[PDB]
């Protein structure tokens, strides 16, 4: 039953618009295979179009705001795109046609509306882009009845081996096609959808825009030299239009021109399943998709009070539609330090300089092909798989479609090494690689990030313990699939805490350091002087200068994160001499957390170092480092520590803002300093985890539960209500949020654990 659940995920899973990087394009979850994309541009002038096409995502003040209304990776959904530049308001509806055994059929379709800024009569070019890669696969245009073009449809037929047989339509669509007068209307038409069928090399079929200005070029390099020129030339979206030349290729460029309004058809008809794909069926499939996201989200995502208004109904959709409509397939080589110089060891004073010594060897490497299904935190910026931040992607993932979760997290866990550490920014292929800049591309494999993921498998064993809408609970309603899933992950889970223990040790035995256990203490590897990437928190004030000593106070919270869930998953498996090892070094950690990291004084828990006469100093910088503890689920509720730290969260001198949690104290010297990063914005991923963490000790006998009832009750309010007031005035969530006004600040479309807002609302955890 786990293998036949197995091909039934595949088969609905396999089809999406998964290339979140451009505005709109789909591919399927295979490396070598049919990818399309849009790309659109009005034409005002003989060389504005170059200026004004859209291809890959962007956010500059060209763009108003464009996302998804509803999406489920599953059914497809609606996204709708608000272009200035090009005076134009965009739907694209995209739909999924199960049926045959090639993973089902497709449709979309794409409306351009003018708005009313627009001249009425605006001249907009579109390209429907489609390619192959695969030795043994074709793909090949129909040709016209007419001379010059096309009246009605373009059929593409093609076939690979991952495929079979399929067809691909780009419907006449409805609109005004512009004609032209000019004597090149005796050569190349008046005006007509166009293709040109062309190959190149497979590994250079992403690169569209070029591929596409290649050919415009090659069109107006014929003109001038068959005397077209200024005494009459052409119109420009004339000048533009490509010379139809349908046949075959790894490339088709679909090409239409329009005058107003438009929107046409795209039509991926299986021959493996019945008849083919009509306009009517993506009519009717698209309608019973709003509906199914319509029913699902009143059930998964009922807001409680004070947010079951219609407001924040919209507001909902939005930030969830967004955060799994950027799911997307990414395919190829990372680039990876293989080398393992000694000087990643950090064993010496100054280990950052040795460290950049060892990455001018440049001795990192092409490695792979790997594949990754996973959502990103940013379509615009970082449209890319990051560790730590996956694990908040997938809390109201995991909810809308626990098995969807547990497939990206299959995906994540088949990345790791021998060793048992998996990259924590995955740049898959050249096409992924254009969006970085060369020096952030390069993965080392000392360098750790928080395992977030761990919080989706702790909420997935609390569902287990206690067509479309069967799949995605399969692994939790048939009890025996759940398990045999974690019986496969299980070794990786471990593989990953041993790797965390070897690589990422902090050093009690050498120094004068006293404590319950010798074994748990925690150091960040990949350190500099004002920044530690690999935390997550990148410029959160920390010992100076960096420093072997240094113990880490958030990363053995982290460990503890892991060997709780460990417990849960081994005691489910019956792995008894591993539950055994596990229960101890909880034991040991806990003690140790205090031992190392507990601050009398200061009343909060503390980084530690190495002073200048070698003796243990806490280190202590009021902000989400000083709380983890408490944020990662590990004080017991009646703790008198918890209590110091539920003062030091509800303190306005300190911590509490109106907007929510600052990631640092005003009272700390750091605050507001430097690049300000994470040294006073409020970060709706921690904000959650402190908000997750007070509803747990409100509905729990104890001293501390009526305190964190007004705690948890104001800052899901102040939360909430601040992504909610920025979303409303601007259309964006945002990557955080500023302390002392609640604007939204640095990247837009950061949805992104932003978007964790929607299980805020939804409470009940
Ligand atoms: O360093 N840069 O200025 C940089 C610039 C550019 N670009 C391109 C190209 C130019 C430039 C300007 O536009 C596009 C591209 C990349 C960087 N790399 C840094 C970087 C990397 C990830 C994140 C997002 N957050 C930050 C979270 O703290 C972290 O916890 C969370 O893990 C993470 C992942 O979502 C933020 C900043």
């Amino acid at each position: 039953l786990h293998s036949e659940i197995g091909r039934l995920n595949n088969q609905s899973l396999l089809w999406g618009p998964y290339r979140p990087n451009i505005y709109f394009g789909t591919r399927p979850r295979i490396g070598k295979s049919l990818m399309t994309g849009l790309m659109w541009g009005k034409i005002e002038s003989y060389t504005d179009f170059q200026h004004t096409v859209r291809y890959t995502c962007e956010q500059n003040e060209g763009m108003k705001g464009y996302g998804w209304d509803e999406y489920d990776p599953r059914r497809g959904g609606i996204q709708s795109i608000h272009d200035i530049q090009n005076g134009l308001d965009i739907t694209t509806s995209f739909v999924k046609i199960p049926g045959g055994a090639h993973g089902g059929s497709w449709a979309a379709r794409i409306k351009g509306t003018l708005n009313d800024d627009a001249p009425k009569d605006q001249k907009t070019i579109v390209v429907f882009y489609v390619s192959q890669e695969g030795e043994n696969s074709e793909l090949e245009a129909v040709p016209s009845e007419n001379e010059f073009g096309y009246e009605g449809d373009v059929i593409l037929k093609g076939r690979s081996e991952a495929l079979g047989n399929y067809k691909l339509v780009v419907t006449k669509g409805k609109g005004v096609i512009p004609q032209s007068d000019h004597d090149l209307s005796r050569l190349r038409g008046p005006g007509q959808t166009v293709v040109q069928s062309l190959t190149y090399p497979d590994e250079v079929l992403w690169q569209a825009k070029p591929i596409l200005f290649q050919q415009l070029k090659a069109g107006i390099d014929w003109l001038v030299e068959n005397k077209y020129d200024v005494a009459d030339p052409p119109p420009p979206w004339q000048v533009y239009l490509l010379a139809n030349k349908p046949g075959s290729g790894n490339v088709h460029i679909v090409q239409k021109v329009f005058e107003g309004d438009f929107e046409f058809d795209i039509l991926f008809s299986s021959e493996s399943a019945g008849k083919e794909v009509t306009s009517k069926d993506l009519e009717r499939e698209v309608k019973q998709a709003t509906e199914v996201f319509g029913e699902r989200f009143a059930r998964v995502f009922d807001l409680k009070a004070p947010f079951q208004g219609d407001n924040y109904k919209k507001f909902g959709k939005s930030m969830f539609s967004n955060l799994i409509g950027g799911i997307g397939y990414f395919y190829g080589h990372s680039l990876v330090d293989r080398s393992y110089a000694p000087e990643y060891d950090e064993e010496n004073e100054g280990f950052w300089e040795d460290a950049a010594e060892a990455r001018a060897r440049h001795q990192e490497a092409l490695e792979g092909p790997y594949e990754l299904f996973t959502s990103i935190p940013s379509r615009p910026f970082f449209p890319r798989g990051f560790l730590w931040d996956e694990g908040f992607h997938l809390l109201p993932i995991a909810d809308w479609d626990i098995d969807l979760a547990l497939e990206i997290i299959k995906s994540w866990y088949n990345l790791m090494d021998e060793d048992g550490w998996i990259a924590r920014e995955q740049i898959l292929g050249a096409e992924a690689r254009s969006k970085v800049p060369k020096e952030f591309q390069t993965q080392y494999p000392h360098y750790a990030n928080p395992p977030t993921l761990f919080l989706v498998l702790d909420n997935f064993v609390e569902r287990l313990r206690k067509l479309d809408e069967t799949l995605s609970t399969a692994s939790v309603d048939n009890p025996e699939v759940g398990l045999e899933y974690l019986r496969r992950l299980y070794p990786l889970l471990r593989r990953q805490f041993d790797w965390f223990r070897k690589t990422q040790a902090g050093d009690i035995k050498s120094y004068d350091r006293e404590a319950y256990s010798t074994k748990e203490a925690y150091r960040w590897r990949g350190r500099t002087v004002s920044h530690c990437l690999t935390s997550g928190l990148d410029d959160y004030p920390r010992p100076q200068p960096p420093h072997p000593g240094e113990l880490h106070v958030d990363l053995m919270s982290w460990v503890g994160v892991m060997v709780k869930s460990l417990i849960s998953i081994g005691s489910l498996l019956g792995a008894t001499e591993d539950v055994e090892f596990y229960t101890k070094v909880l034991d040991a950690i806990e003690h140790n957390l205090d031992d190392l990291h507990w601050s009398e004084k200061e009343g909060c828990y503390c980084d530690a170092t190495i002073d200048e006469f070698e003796e243990h100093k806490l280190v202590c910088h009021k902000g989400y480092i000083s709380l983890f503890p408490f944020l990662t689920g590990l004080l017991k509720p009646d703790s008198p520590k918890l209590g110091k730290l539920l003062a030091l969260i509800g303190d306005e001198s300190e911590l509490w803002s109106p907007y929510g949690l600052r990631s640092l104290s005003k009272k700390d010297e750091f605050y507001g300093t430097a690049e300000n990063y994470w040294r006073s914005p409020v970060w709706i991923n921690i904000n959650y985890l402190a908000i997750v963490q007070l509803y747990n000790i409100a509905t729990q006998d104890g001293p501390y539960k009526e305190t964190a009832r007004d705690l948890y009750t104001r800052l899901r309010k102040n939360i909430v209500e601040t992504v909610y007031r920025n979303w409303e005035e601007t259309g964006f969530a945002w990557e955080q949020y500023n302390p002392e006004t609640g604007k939204g600040q640095r990247t837009q479309h950061f949805t992104g654990w932003t978007s964790l807002v929607v299980k805020i609302m939804s409470g009940h955890h």
